[PDB]
């Protein structure tokens, strides 16, 4: 596993996250439930709890954009760049995107929500790319669950 530069973790062990909008292709409650298990990935590891709220701003943004979306990582329509989320810290730390372009699932059929959100909220505590092809955290998107050891190692590297 690795970490971000200065090794940069959340200090606070009760994080909240609030989800923006939704993918049009996927129920409101399907979206919910994507982001709620991926969430549980983490936490059932880490002393870290997860409160979502519904208005103001969180700790973890999550929202969906197409192309230039406001930042400096514009996506590239459907297929290519899935999703990226920016490590702990203030303003848009924590913060996790995710391509509208794609056609997101609950399944296995295109991109599953739950998979990509589990690896995207791995950045957002503070984990990096893994050299590990086992790893949620390796750089390749292949859905087939059980956090890999090697995830496991870093987040509890930083939290635990
Ligand atoms: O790493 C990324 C972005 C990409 S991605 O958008 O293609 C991407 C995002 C999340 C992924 O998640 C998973 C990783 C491993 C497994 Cl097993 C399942 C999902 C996969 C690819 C594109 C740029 O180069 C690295 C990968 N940020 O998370
Ligand atoms: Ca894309
Ligand atoms: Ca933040
Ligand atoms: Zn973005
Ligand atoms: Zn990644």
């Amino acid at each position: 596993y690795n970490v971000f530069p200065r090794t940069l973790k959340w200090s606070q062990t009760n994080l909240t996250y609030r989800i923006v909008n939704y993918t049009p292709d996927m129920s409101h409650s399907e979206v919910e439930k994507a982001f709620r298990k991926a969430f549980k990935v983490w936490s059932d590891v880490t002393p870290l709890n997860f409160t979502r709220i519904y208005d103001g701003t969180a700790d973890i943004m999550i929202s969906f954009g197409t192309k230039e979306h406001g930042d400096f990582y514009p996506f590239d329509g459907p297929s290519g760049l899935l999703a990226h989320a920016f490590p702990p810290g203030p303003n848009y730390g924590g913060d996790a995107h995710f391509d509208d372009d794609e056609t997101w699932t609950s399944s296995s059929k295109g991109y599953n929500l739950f998979i990509v959100a589990a690896h995207e909220l791995g950045h957002s505590l503070g984990l990096d790319h893994s050299k590990d092809p086992g790893a949620l955290m390796f750089p390749i998107y292949t859905y087939t669950f059980m956090l890999p050891d090697d995830d496991v190692q870093g987040i509890q590297f930083l939290y635990g």
